[PDB]
């Protein structure tokens, strides 16, 4: 599939070894589920540089164990309460934990969604898509604008050469299904 070769020539060997670890977690096959593959790389990707743009512990691509050992060491020495599900950050300047979500979609659909399945106000969402824009809650996007602006420029380069490889369009119809 060429969806994997480009995941493996685009992808550090870090986040992809990662990725397919939280694949093979959720009994997902990185060779059938390719433009999966590429979501979960991507969105490991943003995740990562979100937190070196600080001030952020990542609960994301740790395994289920260490990262709500993480999450409840976070609940204790800070008392924030303790999220339903896994979120993919905590800002220890804003004191919250934060989801972030990448979407080929609108990004207020994305936000909806995120929003409704979290259910807690307490969490905060910061949604990105591939041309550059971004929803966060209460339109505070926490970080600066040099950082938000490299991550997306990564994101706009992936659809790019994704779509220099004319898997764009595959990509972009499998995010939401029918
Ligand atoms: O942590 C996440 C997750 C997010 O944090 C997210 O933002 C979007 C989506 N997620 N999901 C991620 C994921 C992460 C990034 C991009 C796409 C996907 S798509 C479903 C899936 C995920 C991980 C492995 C796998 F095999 C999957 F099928 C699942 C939902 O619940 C549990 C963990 N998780
Ligand atoms: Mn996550
Ligand atoms: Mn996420």
């Amino acid at each position: 599939s060429a969806m994997e070769d480009f995941v493996r020539q685009c992808f550090n060997p870090m986040i992809v070894e990662l990725a397919e670890k939280a694949m093979k977690e959720y009994g997902e096959d990185p060779k059938i589920e390719t433009n999966k593959f590429v979501a979960i790389c991507t969105h490991l990707e943003v995740c990562f540089m979100y937190s070196d743009f600080g001030r952020f512990e990542i609960i994301e691509g740790r395994d289920r164990i260490m990262a709500w050992t993480v999450v409840n060491s976070i609940c204790n020495t800070t008392g924030v309460e303790k999220p339903k599900f896994l979120p993919d950050l905590y800002d220890y300047k804003e004191n919250r934990f934060i989801e972030i979500g990448v979407t080929r979609r609108e990004v207020h659909i994305y936000y909806l969604e995120k929003a409704n399945k979290i259910k807690s106000e307490k969490t905060h969402i910061h949604i990105f898509s591939f041309t550059g824009e971004e929803m966060a809650t209460k339109a505070d996007y926490t970080l600066d604008e040099e950082s938000r602006a490299r991550i997306k420029t990564r994101l706009f380069t992936i659809r790019q050469e994704m779509a220099s490889r004319s898997l764009w369009d595959s990509f972009r119809q499998s995010e939401r299904g029918e």
